[PDB]
């Protein structure tokens, strides 16, 4: 016989509503959820409910969205930055595809609660 | 509207003490949920698909590591078998009693893990 | 609508054969499978066949174990020599006992070379 | 002896050309094994729970970032759209010829990884 060893795991879930910026004028309500998992200390998973039948599944480097609370960050696929729109603090997120870009904005407040958890789950630098 | 939710989820191995000589392997699994921050669910597989959820005071598990307590249904102990450290489980259902002894350092990394989500003290931040 | 973006991942799968220690004079043979999976880029999942019991391994206490002893609480690895081949002990720790187990060396040390080659060590940020 | 195996699995979406002006989203899974080391695997989901399977040699896919080229059923070339580059997949058999366009950036990471895995010209090492 061979004894059994011990499985751990620390997920941070966040759910949120992002507005599609369609116009100046209007946009789109955007169901969102945030994933952490201490397993993958460096990616945060992104599923956005945008009336496709199987979802969008995006994977974000945690430092990416961290500094884009406080600076424009991001080239190629993701751009991110910081902005206001209804007199709240909100982050922007820039999605780009052959098949077109498209831009998110995000409660500031929600976004970087949810990078506060995941913080106190595995601090940035302790990645062992 | 903002769901945050930290999950600390734990696979262990207790032994089922049915005699001084002899135990049985019970495969459970430890639960800690930032929205219930005073609790730890544990589901207990005793039989082909015959499963016990039991639901404890994290901070009752917690003092089990290093001192003989107790509160109702559950009295929690240390000791030590095979060289290894241990914490005694005695669970009191109204017809009768059973013994899990449950592996120290396996039980204190999870413990470790969701003092670091909610440390003690600080429940009450996650009071919804 | 939101454009789609990509998801890829890299899993290393190794199919070894153990020997349980029993004795000086006995063994017993135990089928073994090692993933790495980039997901999980600081773990080793091993499945131990006893007719499964499943562990995760410090990538980096595993590629240890080959040229020094090395490992506490749980665990135990160090190199060592089996039926004239160099192999790598493994002591595995609970309240239930503990158990010895070999492993090729030239076997564990070709698949860690394909994780290092998926993840070099340090390089788990990227 | 022992059964050693390296899998760099990608999930890409595709859009079917079907005119100048509309094309279709086409998720697709590009597997590569090292068992098979010449070879991509390419799942394309093209109906509600039916799948299309084709065979490509990666130094086909991989010389179709750069410059057109061609072999048997398949013919390769790289395009932009959207301001992103792709690579466009024409595949002939005798039904007729479906044309893909797939993400650069993409298909290019998807390559890099499989690189890392089996370097070109060092495919003979995992023949078996």
């Amino acid at each position: 016989l061979v004894p059994r060893g011990s499985h751990m795991n620390t997920t941070v879930s966040c759910e949120l509503h992002l507005r599609l910026v369609v116009s100046s004028e209007s946009s789109l309500p955007v169901p969102a959820g945030l994933r952490y998992d201490t397993a993958d200390p460096y990616a945060v998973h992104a599923t956005f409910h945008t009336g496709a039948e199987e979802t969008v599944e995006w994977v974000f480097a945690r430092d990416l969205l961290a500094e884009g609370l406080h600076r424009p960050t991001g080239t190629g696929d993701v751009r991110v930055w910081p902005s206001r729109s209804h007199g709240q603090g909100v982050v922007c997120i820039a999605l780009s595809s052959p098949e077109g870009e498209a831009l998110l904005e995000a409660p500031a407040r929600a976004l970087e609660s949810f990078l506060k958890r995941t913080d106190a789950a595995v601090p940035p630098g302790t990645e062992h």
